[PDB]
């Protein structure tokens, strides 16, 4: 066996190893960590991760994305608004699937396939740049999910690595494996893991060493993609001031598509810098447009999406029948927990007693981003010995 942690997200993914008793995180050949979870054709050539999603502009038919959710579900229970720019989910029997041009013609019929599919090759390429780092054959892995993953979803999910020749050693949830990167003595922790397409909150017992989940609340219109689109607004509207006559680029596909890319740019610049630049080039009918926001002025307009997450913590810590002062720790988890802003607005509710785990508010806190695949990749060496 050659085992890896793997986590696969609704909008990215990753991949980690165990050196030295020391989680990891891979980079693939694109030199990412964090690997868009969309695959693309074009001219009969299959893409992944960043190349995939930079074909969002030009080829959206052939473009499968936010496709982890859509595994396992029933048709009925899909929600396509985020496969809108992309490729659609459809119904065909009792599998959802989506239809694309994957052959090389140029006249060639386009593929039906079902999102279990889909799956099967994102993991084979995500897989394969495992492998082609370690120069041996991936035969096994721990893979993350979420808590409301159903025993379909499950099953699926088994199904799909197997068909990519990769064995499941074991699920673990997301919230279980971000505490578990943190080294994990009795505590009440929050796990606060803000995604793109989600955001969920976590309240575990650590107990004897053993973590009990004692409520949780998952939520999907706060998240990353609302504070894109935040800024979207905001630059859009600059646009067509500067420009009076033109086009409103969000009523046009492609030039949404264009913007959707630069203001998730933006938006993360501005997490590690308090100045940030937002320009696309030829955005509509020819027109380029560039401006800039700082810190402050995207604070301002976000904030609020910023308590939204706020008042999903409070829900959660409530539910679990707690108050803010019960809790000992909260891991900030998920890409947009790199926000600075949200840090400080978690240190401002709970008390000192209470621990903040994030870049900005505590000496010993983990990059964000990393938290489940290492979680993952720590839990299967745990198992191969
Ligand atoms: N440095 C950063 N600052 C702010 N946001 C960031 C940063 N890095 C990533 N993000 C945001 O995090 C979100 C995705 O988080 P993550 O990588 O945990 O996705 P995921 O878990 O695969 O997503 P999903 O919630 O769709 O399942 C995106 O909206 C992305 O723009
Ligand atoms: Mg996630």
């Amino acid at each position: 066996r050659v085992v890896i942690g793997i986590t696969f997200g609704n909008s990215n993914s990753s991949i980690a190893h165990t050196v030295d008793d020391k989680a990891e995180v891979i980079a693939n050949e694109d030199g990412d960590r964090q690997i868009p979870t969309i695959l693309s054709y074009v001219d009969g050539d299959e893409y992944y991760g960043q190349q995939a999603k930079n074909f969002l502009v030009r080829n959206p038919k052939n473009t499968v994305a936010y496709f982890r959710d859509i595994l396992g579900q029933d048709f009925k229970s899909v929600d396509p608004t985020h496969n809108h720019a992309s490729a659609h989910p459809q119904e065909a029997g009792d599998n959802v699937v989506f239809t694309i041009k994957d052959k090389a013609e140029e006249d060639a019929e386009p593929s039906t396939l079902t999102v279990s599919e889909i799956a099967t090759r994102y993991l084979r390429r995500l897989v394969g740049a495992a492998s082609e780092y370690l120069g041996k054959k991936v035969t096994s892995a721990v893979i993350t999910i979420p808590t409301n993953f159903t025993e379909k979803q499950k099953a699926a999910l088994i199904a799909a690595a197997a068909a990519a020749d990769l064995e499941v050693l074991q699920l673990i949830s997301e919230p279980a494996a971000a505490v578990l990167a943190y080294d994990a003595s009795d505590k009440i922790i929050v796990v606060a893991d803000l995604g793109g397409s989600r955001s969920d909150v976590t309240v575990l017992a650590s107990r004897s060493g053993m973590y009990t989940i004692l409520a949780t609340v998952h939520d999907y219109e706060y998240h990353g993609i609302a504070l894109d689109k935040v800024l979207i607004d905001h630059f859009s509207k600059e646009f067509l001031k500067k420009n009076p006559g033109a086009k409103d680029p969000r009523e046009n596909p492609r030039s949404l598509a264009k913007l959707r890319l630069e203001a998730e740019s933006t938006k993360r610049a501005l997490s590690r810098s308090t100045n940030a630049s937002f320009s696309v080039e030829s955005l509509i009918d020819g027109l380029d447009f560039a401006s800039t926001i700082n810190r402050l002025r995207y604070e301002t307009i976000a904030r609020t999406v910023f308590e939204g997450f706020n008042r999903l913590v409070e829900s959660a810590v409530k539910k679990a029948g707690l108050d803010p002062l019960d809790v000992d720790e909260v891991i900030m988890s998920g890409g947009t927990s790199n926000t600075p802003r949200i840090a400080a607005n978690f240190r401002y509710i709970f008390p000192e007693s209470t621990r903040i785990l994030a870049p900005s508010t505590d000496p010993s806190a983990l990059n964000p981003s990393e938290l489940q695949a290492r979680g993952a990749a720590l839990q299967a060496s745990l198992i191969q010995e």
